[PDB]
């Protein structure tokens, strides 16, 4: 699977896991591309097991390093016009939507901080202005929880659950009907989209109890261009980016749609005929980008803490079963 990378990201050891009197028990190897954990536990240290990956970000990785590794060369792709995804999987807190959003001259925010969605929206802006293209951009951006989708940018939307169709033109593609796609006008837009996402994700967990927590979130980027020649041709392209916030990996049954969703990545990488797209609406929602020509990509993030084991080895071995990676000597 040269189209699919996945990565891995451990986070901080952190400050809840120092007061838990819990240590580290995962070492990472960036040039190796190794994670190890023993996985005995504690006083174990014969039970060490090793996963390769295409990537393993050490601790000095900063949100840039992420960029431009994983996401750089699929803008790439989105540019040229085609239609692609990147995935956050794993436990809840280890770092998927710092990794997926991140946190905020830059004079009230921390751009070093600043994760894929906001950056994606940045160099969009600035490679498509910068090489003349006419273009224009429209984010939707919905949760999947207990397998009923929720609009997060609808300002009237209550509550409603939208309807998803299947999309008699086209085979694998499907239409969700009254989905709100905002027009981004500008480089900082995002910040405010973000904004209005999350006031309305924590209703929605209040008179629901859908925590962002159980729930996938997908962002989709949208970017009609129109590039003229020396000669004044047109070349039109419609690019595509999904960057989505899995729900945690912890139960490891949204727990279901994490697992189809494996099923499908395995028989991309392998190419076996039978690929489960409509086992879930995470699957559906996105047969679109996975199934045609176009890059896929799984940033993994996990705890180092031993407290943890059990949860950063199930999604260390969701990420193997994903494409699977043999071992160096
Ligand atoms: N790579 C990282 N570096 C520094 N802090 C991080 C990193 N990843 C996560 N954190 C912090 O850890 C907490 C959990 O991260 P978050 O992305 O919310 O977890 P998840 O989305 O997987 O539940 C957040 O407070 C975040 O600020
Ligand atoms: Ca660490
Ligand atoms: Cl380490
Ligand atoms: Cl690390
Ligand atoms: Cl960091
Ligand atoms: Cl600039
Ligand atoms: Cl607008
Ligand atoms: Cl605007
Ligand atoms: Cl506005
Ligand atoms: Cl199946
Ligand atoms: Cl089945
Ligand atoms: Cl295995
Ligand atoms: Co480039
Ligand atoms: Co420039
Ligand atoms: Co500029
Ligand atoms: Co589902
Ligand atoms: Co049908």
């Amino acid at each position: 699977g040269k189209n699919i990378q996945v990565v891995v990201r451990c986070r901080p050891f952190n400050l809840a896991e120092r007061k838990a009197s819990a240590h580290s028990i995962v070492e990472c190897d960036p040039v190796r591309k190794e994670v190890s954990v023993r996985t005995g536990g504690l006083a174990d240290k014969s039970s060490r097991k090793t996963y390769t990956f295409d990537m393993v970000f050490g601790a000095s990785t900063k949100q840039i390093d992420v960029y431009r590794s994983v996401v750089c060369p699929i803008l790439d792709e989105v540019i040229m016009g085609y239609n692609c995804t990147i995935f956050a999987y794993g436990q809840t807190g280890t770092g998927k939507t710092f990794t997926m959003e991140g946190e905020r001259e830059y004079t009230w925010e921390e751009v070093p901080l600043d994760g894929i969605i906001p950056r994606t929206l940045h160099q969009i802006f600035e490679k498509l202005t910068d090489n003349g293209t006419e273009f224009s951009v429209k984010v939707s951006l919905l949760e999947i929880y207990n397998e009923e989708l929720f609009d997060l940018l609808n300002p009237s939307s209550d509550s409603e659950r939208l309807q998803m169709f299947d999309d008699p033109r086209n085979k694998r593609g499907v239409i969700i009907k009254g989905l709100e796609e905002i027009t981004v006008h500008n480089k900082d837009e995002v910040y405010q989209i973000l904004e209005k996402g999350a006031a309305k994700r924590t209703t929605a967990a209040t008179l629901m109890n859908a925590y962002s927590s159980r729930s996938h979130s997908v962002f989709s980027v949208t970017i009609h261009m129109k590039e003229t020649t020396i000669d004044g041709e047109e070349l039109v392209k419609i690019g595509k980016l999904n960057l989505v916030d899995l729900a945690g990996s912890e139960n490891i049954n949204i727990n279901q749609s994490l697992l189809t969703l494996g099923r499908v990545i395995t028989a991309l990488v392998e190419r076996t005929p039978h690929v489960p797209y409509r086992e879930s609406k995470l699957t559906r929602i996105l047969q679109d980008s996975l199934g045609g020509r176009t890059r896929t990509s799984i940033i993994a993030t996990i705890s180092p803490a031993s407290l943890n084991l059990e949860e950063t080895l199930s999604t260390l071995e969701y990420a193997h079963r994903a494409k699977n990676i043999l071992n160096k000597p």
